[PDB]
């Protein structure tokens, strides 16, 4: 076939019941998560080929960079708490990986703050049970799909993309296999 199991994508042999619909995961210290998010815009490009009625999940992981790590998966968790993701995603993978000007959680916090989310509402995010569940769910699905690498994505619970197996000659190119491989999965 033109879309074949360990070729585009690679099939859960132990699939995740009640799953999000379109499952992404990421870490702001992960260099390939860097290119998806400010080269290649991997999730909007997506999200234009998903049909609609269609939901889209991301979430950022632990296993990269320890202590700081865990910050940021908590700091996402108020990211989207406050539906800020679009404004604080640019500056946190810069300040990570590019400028690196991040090094704890007080510089995470500079950069909401130069976003304009006020101290005393990010402090009170930070600090809410709200955002303590939001970190549980962010660790249950990645626990519930043996998440040992980032970036990943997965359909359905049961599709996970595999970029690997897609051309890189052209970058445009490779990213509407990716969208396309997407859109067959979400529909199969």
């Amino acid at each position: 076939a033109q879309y074949e199991d360990g070729k585009q994508y690679t099939t859960l042999e132990k699939p995740v019941a009640g799953a999000p619909q379109v499952l992404e995961f990421f870490s702001f210290f992960c260099p390939h998560c860097y290119q998806f998010e400010e080269v290649l815009h991997i999730s909007d490009n997506v999200k234009k080929k998903l049909p609609e009625g269609v939901k889209m999940t991301k979430y950022h992981v632990n296993f990269m960079g320890g202590d700081l790590g865990k910050d940021l998966t908590q700091a996402w968790a108020v990211a989207m708490a406050l539906g800020v993701e679009d404004k604080v995603t640019v500056p946190l993978f810069e300040g990570v990986q590019k400028t690196q000007t991040i090094r704890s959680a007080s510089d995470i916090r500079d950069v909401f703050i130069n976003a304009g989310i006020k101290g005393e509402e990010y402090d009170a995010a930070w600090n809410s049970f709200v955002v303590k569940s939001l970190v549980a769910q962010q660790e249950k699905a990645a626990a519930d799909v043996q998440l040992r690498g980032v970036p990943a994505m997965f359909v359905n619970g049961k599709y996970q993309l595999n970029p690997q197996g897609m051309d890189t000659s052209n970058m445009d190119v490779f990213v509407q296999q990716y969208a396309d491989t997407v859109k067959y999965l979400s529909e199969k």
